[PDB]
């Protein structure tokens, strides 16, 4: 819960991060949020699997309990960002799992830490194709001073689906009801960024220097051609799998907690057998 809440100075900017201190065999596992929300997204996936591994959680700058403005940062500074509270804490090898977009994080970690630190990724519900119209105007929205919160209530049209799922709504009504334009307007900058610089999730994972065992789990897209990007990518990349979860919303590590740890307690144990 709220016991593990810690903040440290990482360069200019005091940053919050959950470290439960669990003293036990590697690797940490390393949990990731996206853009405009913090660790309380995890809080359901840090009770799965605190008794077994140690379990951080960095916030961005900018975000956490206390909502803050910041100057202009991107997946590269969240990277710096990570990497720093992980050297602050002695930890050498760990597995990352990310939520959506924070796999833009993930990935470049995966090529910054190299495959013996963090040897293995888990993606979680991480669009991996293009920007399709919706999502793309989504972003343009979110990046619109006059329009930003127009922007939020789309996308959490989409993320709940059609669903009264109160511990979602909890999160996104309440948890990230703190962060304002400097986060979202932010958010659109870099993952428009992101997508238009490489591409794709699933090209950014393919241009990896090392390349290594990345699984997507994902609750949406729930149709099937967006299973089928996913087999398509699978059978071509020997590295690469994935797990449709069959939760109702975006937020597996929210909905569906017990089955995103099953995955990662798979990674780890993979990891250790090495
Ligand atoms: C928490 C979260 O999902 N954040 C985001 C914020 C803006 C745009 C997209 C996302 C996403 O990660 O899907
Ligand atoms: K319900
Ligand atoms: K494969």
């Amino acid at each position: 819960t709220d016991t593990y809440l810690h903040e440290t100075l990482v360069f200019d900017n005091k940053l919050s991060y959950i470290d439960n201190q669990r003293d036990t065999d590697g690797p940490a596992i390393l949990l990731l949020p996206g853009w405009c929300h913090d660790h309380r997204v995890y809080k359901y996936l840090i009770q799965e699997l605190d008794a077994d591994f140690r379990v951080i959680v960095p916030n961005w700058r900018g975000h956490g309990l206390s909502p803050s403005e910041v100057p202009d940062f991107g997946y590269q500074e969240q990277v710096k960002d990570a990497l720093e509270i992980l050297d602050q804490l002695g930890v050498e090898t760990f597995l990352p799992v990310s939520h959506s977009h924070g796999g833009w994080v993930l990935v470049e970690l995966l090529e910054q830490a190299g495959p013996e630190r963090a040897p293995r990724g888990i993606i979680m519900d991480w669009l991996m194709w293009a920007p399709k119209p919706d999502f793309a105007k989504s972003l343009t929205l979110l990046k619109d001073p006059e329009r930003w919160r127009e922007g939020t209530h789309g996308l959490f049209d989409v993320w709940l689906d059609g669903h009264d799922e109160k511990r979602v709504r909890h999160h996104l009504l309440e948890e990230m009801a703190d962060y304002g334009y400097d986060c979202w307007g932010r958010s659109g900058r870099v993952i428009e960024d992101a997508y238009g610089r490489n591409g794709s999730p699933m090209q950014m994972m393919a241009n990896l220097t090392k390349t290594r065992p990345i699984r997507h789990i994902f609750s949406q897209p729930t149709e099937p051609e967006y299973e089928k990007i996913n087999s398509d990518f699978a059978e071509q990349h020997p590295w690469f799998s994935y797990a449709k979860l069959g939760g109702p919303t975006h937020f597996p590590a929210i909905d569906v907690p017990d089955r995103a740890a099953v995955h990662i307690r798979e990674f780890a144990t993979a990891i250790r057998q090495g």
